[PDB]
């Protein structure tokens, strides 16, 4: 970490202690802040200390034998202390539907921000780049399975400049299998469809390659139609065919190559966390003085 780096997230803990106890009724909704894939997120007031938070509700019956163990594996499974991770105030349940209250990101998400920037500039991108390796180091340090993938709309950023990720050690689908777990756990899948899916940390390299390439040219790089039809034919078209590529002639060579080595279709040959940290992209990127805040300030008009 770094001096500002650690004193945030000691005063991110001191609010997190001044909170207490979080209940429905001490929450006033001020504006929905994004529609999820798993629930709507919403901007929260949170009246005893006066805090803005985001609230992300999920759709879910708990019992009551099931909800103290569950609500205390929440708490566990988003205890993060990573500058780069979405902080996280509690989470608590009521009326068929949970609660996750976590730091409110002022900037939005990436996905957000580049349907008003149109594209987003090399350079930040560069920073947003070093984010997420350092995100994702931390995250498979703390978890072995992921349970969400690094896309625009899971790159959280806000005015102080930080770029930071979704919790990736949890997701409504994992929570729903919490539940579940206490009936009794049945996975009906084959051994090699479960190595599947505890993907290494080769498969985020990927997404964040895929993402960069999006946010750089903005348009998701692979065209598709509608349809179940058009749908295949894209997964196969991902499976069997050469990855996108930046339009020549218009970005770096660094970030070409970088961009270019995150979505090697061989995984064995895609380079892994290590080689992308020191590569001429992220070394150039890490010297360079980019004033994020300001780009993010004047893009999406934040003051
Ligand atoms: N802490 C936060 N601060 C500000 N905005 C947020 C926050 N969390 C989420 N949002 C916004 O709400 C949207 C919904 O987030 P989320 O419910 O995680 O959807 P999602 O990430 O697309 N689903 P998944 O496919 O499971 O990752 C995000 O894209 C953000 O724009």
């Amino acid at each position: 970490m770094t001096l500002q780096q650690r004193k945030r997230l000691e005063a991110f803990l001191t609010q997190k202690q001044k909170v207490g106890e979080l209940k429905d009724d001490d929450f006033e909704k001020i504006s929905e802040l994004g529609a999820g894939n798993g629930g709507v997120v919403f901007k929260v007031s949170h009246k005893p200390s006066g805090l803005v938070m985001a609230r992300k509700l999920i759709h879910l019956e708990i019992k009551p034998a099931i909800r103290n163990q569950i609500i205390r594996e929440l708490q566990v499974l988003h205890e993060s202390n990573s500058p780069y991770i979405v902080g996280f105030y509690g989470a608590f349940y009521s009326d068929g539907e949970i609660s996750i209250c976590m730091e409110h990101m002022d900037g939005g998400s990436l996905d957000q921000v580049l349907k008003k920037a149109g594209r987003i500039p090399e350079q930040i991108l560069g920073k947003v780049s070093i984010a997420v390796i350092k995100g994702l180091t931390y995250l498979r340090e703390k978890h072995k399975i992921m349970h969400r993938d690094v896309k625009p709309s899971n790159i959280l950023v806000n005015s102080r400049g930080e770029i930071k990720l979704c919790d990736f050690g949890v997701s409504g689908q994992l929570i729903d299998s919490m539940a579940n777990s206490f009936v009794g756990t049945r996975s009906y899948m084959s051994p090699e469809r479960l190595q599947g899916t505890h993907y290494s940390v080769q498969s985020d390299i990927w997404s964040m390659g895929l993402s960069l390439v999006e946010m750089a040219v903005g348009r998701y790089p692979i065209g598709s139609g509608s349809g179940s039809m058009a749908i295949f034919e894209l997964l196969d078209y991902i499976v069997n065919e050469p990855p996108p590529k930046l339009p020549s002639g218009v970005f770096s060579l660094e970030f070409q190559d970088f961009v270019n080595k995150c979505l090697i279709k061989n995984p064995a040959e895609r380079a892994d966390l290590k080689q992308l940290m020191v590569h001429a992209f992220i070394k150039r990127s890490d010297a360079e003085e980019v004033d994020f805040a300001g780009w993010l300030c004047s893009t999406i008009g934040l003051n």
